[PDB]
C-alpha cells in the first residue's frame, strides 16, 4: 500500500 513504513518506530511493515 501506500503506508508501508511506520516512521512511529522506523520499523518497515513487511506484514503488509
Amino acid at each position: 500500500g501506500e503506508w508501508a513504513y511506520n516512521p512511529a518506530t522506523g520499523k518497515f511493515v513487511w506484514t503488509e
